[PDB]
């Protein structure tokens, strides 16, 4: 319906894979495994994105940083600013008032 | 390149910063707010790496596919399938024996 068959049977074979990537690692942290998963899935560049991710996730929320200090301190220049405020506007509501609860205390 | 103190503060506050990320995803799928959460944490690309590499493991645990079929399956060529052995081999014991057990059902 709203893909052709072909990019519509390779989604959801991804979506599948995707999916049972999320679900391991559910079970994963359930059972103290975790760190060593994600040592093993996630490159140590693609780690540090991540926790450096939330940094800006953070002070963007926060508010008090300015856009020099976000590019001097973690990296993100205009381009990425743009691109994670994006992503947080895009966000349910719920996940952007939980992530205010636990980021900023 | 002996690591410096000053080296050594950068890298204890980048693991710092990677656990607050595994923490907070720790969380979320508490809260059943893991999907969305990974949608903002990660981009598209980055999401079908992971459900690609997980076919990867799976595959080279069961040892069935050969090296052709690896490529054009899963898009592994040689370089990557060594890695990702490398991986594996250097994962702790209850990792691997873990991933075989739910991997190969
Ligand atoms: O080595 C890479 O290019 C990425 C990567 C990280 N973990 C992996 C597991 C299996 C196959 C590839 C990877
Ligand atoms: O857009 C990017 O370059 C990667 C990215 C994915 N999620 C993010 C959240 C905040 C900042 C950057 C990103």
């Amino acid at each position: 319906a709203q893909q052709s068959p072909y990019s519509a049977a390779m989604a959801e074979q991804r979506h599948q894979e995707w999916l049972r990537f999320v679900d391991l690692l559910k079970n994963a942290y359930q059972n103290d495994l975790h760190l060593p998963l994600l040592n093993l899935f996630l490159l140590p560049d693609e780690r540090e994105a991540l926790g450096t991710r939330v940094r800006i996730v953070e002070e963007l929320l926060r508010g008090e940083m300015s856009q020099r200090e976000l590019k001097n301190e973690l990296g993100a220049g205009i381009a990425m600013i743009t691109r994670g405020s994006g992503y947080l506007k895009a966000a349910p509501v719920e996940l952007r008032q939980w992530l205010e609860e636990v980021l900023l205390k």
